[PDB]
């Protein structure tokens, strides 16, 4: 029945707003595949606003794998990793990973989002705590709101906050502190090295989410950790295969005793289906071509170095990025909306960041580069936002 | 740090026991496609522990689609539908479901799990209430817990129970009731006829999950509310892509103003890559073939019919099932540990459920039909199952 469902969603104008304004421009509904241009509704549309940093959902020799495990393998496995949904491939995937980030085991995950949902669900219980950086991603939130454990936020990179946190809590109760590695908002790193310190005199566990991180930092893409040299600090390292990896899924490496805990008590992992064979196939080929080819991850700094100078040069506002993510302050919902929309009008695709998500006074577009992005096309996109900055009065 | 989180999951030791008694059966690695035969250690073992109803898994037509999709759109889309997500085949597997169940409109989600957690974690807030059954699937009471509601378990099929709970409630508060249509545990039908009198006497919203009705009842697969007739008293009907269709992700369809309000607040799809153009592909042309050749369907309910006869022939004690799922009691977990094994090394696939899921007099076996099993295969797995049962002594 509908009557009260109505009032709770009939508040929530901001869409029908946007749509009658001719400002809407979520859900773009793209005809091609995922790359440096795309097209939408016929158009060529600069990308600038993906998270595949090193350019690899086009790579011939990932979709030859993916199209080649789904001849051997079908279309899916139709059961959860736990029961009758695990392929050898599966294992393979897995072994691959640990050896990556340098841990004993893994476990897959069908999402990323999911990949946070197990551990941060099932290891701290009634009693415990979880510490997350209050910028950390949605997923994390949402992990740690299912345990049975106290949830605290600290203060967004703030050691102070985190090891005053820690201090007060019962020395008798287990803790563990779950980070983004680079946080997508402003595209900064984590303080590992004092969280670690931190972790370490209170004997709490240490989860990174290097969603933003694998094939973007550390040896060879390997992540935050792999990055400050901090393997042997972190209990836990998590990523997701839909950014770099070009991907769907994602994966939790550690310890052999520990993984094997998750695996087997972790509701996201027992109760959905694994990954489908195709997004398996993809992902190992991924994860060859980033270690054995070392130019994408140079190329997509170089791209990264050279807009981030650009738009410095031409007075851009930016946030405190240490990634390839380019946040570009503009300080205004309405403006937000409006350049984004005339960027798309003019064939330049970025994502908007926009109250209740963020204050009105820090809304922003995110400017995300590609490996293979190139400067000219680097060079249009900026010479288009200087021209709508411009119109918008920014 | 790992002090206090060795000691966190120090007391589970079933998995350990397991692999020393020569027990442990879960990730089984498979070595082939999803079929009604699988390969194991290279060994062929008859798969009844599926959830691929319709067998489509393996349709080269479903194959070929998710092939083609690889070769247009590559092997990932990068982000978030609400971003740069969505492709243009996203929204047509949204318009062609919607057309399937009755619905204005729907929002896909990149895994069934994430399609409760949706509408579940953002309908319902502070000062409001969810109403599940007890048996509800796991990404239900997880995506209930994600909500800032009360959540209120009734009696498994209970309206006496559901009706006294809701009549307790505040009348200035929203209600939401969510059930599973088929229950997978022993494979029973909610009485949706009665909650859905129940929700309109009350102005409480209701939403079915069909993951395991989708292909299986309801005119041409539709679902629980098809199969009832009462598709215009069920607000929201979420499905699942990774049984019956063959593929990986799900769906929450209903009225374009819930569905609006949805897909711009659910955090599941809000901050989670989008499906695989692959995956968008095979549940496509699967939604086709289901509704198209009327003959999957059919013979899987020939099979159904005919394995529950055999079953109940040769003595074994099902449960309450209305559904190709067939529970058969053991009710000792040790038997049921025993039983599956020594049915894995006699060629045959089967799940089992045990404490602490659930109690130890009710753990039993799920042997699950597919629409591709044959009636030999049946009677060999049925007598293996008779000779387990008498070596086992149950
Ligand atoms: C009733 C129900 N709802 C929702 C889901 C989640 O759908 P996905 O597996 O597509 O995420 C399942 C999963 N079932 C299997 C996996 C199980 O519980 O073993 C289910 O049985
Ligand atoms: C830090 C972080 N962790 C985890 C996830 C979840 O991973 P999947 O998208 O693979 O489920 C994301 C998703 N990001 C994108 C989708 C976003 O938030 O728009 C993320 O940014």
């Amino acid at each position: 029945s509908k009557g009260k469902l109505g009032e709770k969603i009939s508040q929530f104008k901001i869409v029908e707003e946007l749509k009658a304004k001719g400002l809407y421009a979520y859900f773009r509904p793209i005809q091609s595949k995922q790359d440096t241009e795309v097209k939408i509704d016929g158009r060529r549309v600069l990308m600038f606003g993906s998270n595949s940093y090193l350019g690899l959902t086009t790579d011939t020799r990932i979709i030859k794998a993916a199209q080649d495990a789904l001849e051997k393998y079908g279309t899916g496995c139709a059961g959860s990793r736990f029961l009758n949904g695990t392929l050898d491939i599966h294992v393979e995937l897995e072994e691959k990973l640990s050896a990556y980030v340098g841990k004993e085991a893994a476990i897959l995950f069908s999402t990323g989002f999911q990949s946070n949902l197990g551990p941060l669900s099932c290891l701290m219980g009634r009693n415990d705590y979880i510490l997350l950086d209050e910028r950390d991603h949605a997923s994390i939130i949402d992990g740690s709101r299912l345990s049975f454990s106290k949830v605290i936020k600290y203060g967004h990179n703030n050691m102070e906050d985190l090891r005053a946190k820690l201090s007060r809590l019962p020395e008798d109760s287990a803790k563990l502190i779950c980070t983004d590695g680079i946080f997508s908002m402003e595209g900064d790193i984590v303080n590992l090295p004092e969280l670690t310190s931190i972790a370490n005199e209170f004997d709490a566990a240490v989860m990174v989410d290097d969603a933003h991180s694998l094939g973007v930092i550390g040896h060879k893409g390997a992540g935050t950790a792999s990055h400050f040299g901090l393997n042997d600090d972190v209990d836990l390292i998590m990523g997701t295969f839909s950014k770099s990896l070009a991907s769907l899924g994602g994966f939790v490496a550690g310890d052999a005793d520990v993984i094997d805990f998750l695996k087997h008590n972790a509701r996201s992992v027992m109760f959905s289906a694994s990954m489908t064979p195709a997004s398996v196939a993809s992902t190992l080929k991924a994860l060859e071509i980033i270690q054995n080819e070392p130019e994408h991850i140079e190329k997509l700094w170089k791209n990264t170095d050279y807009a981030k100078a650009q738009l410095l040069d031409h007075g851009f506002d930016l946030g405190a990025t240490e990634s390839p993510i380019l946040p570009i302050f503009i300080r205004s919902n309405e403006k937000t909306f409006w350049v984004t929309k005339m960027l798309q009008d003019d064939g330049v695709f970025v994502n908007p960041v926009v109250s209740p998500a963020v204050p009105a006074e820090e809304s922003l577009i995110r400017f995300s580069l590609m490996a293979t992005h190139t400067y000219d096309q680097i060079d249009e996109a900026i010479e288009k936002m200087v021209k709508v900055f411009k119109q918008a009065e920014v």
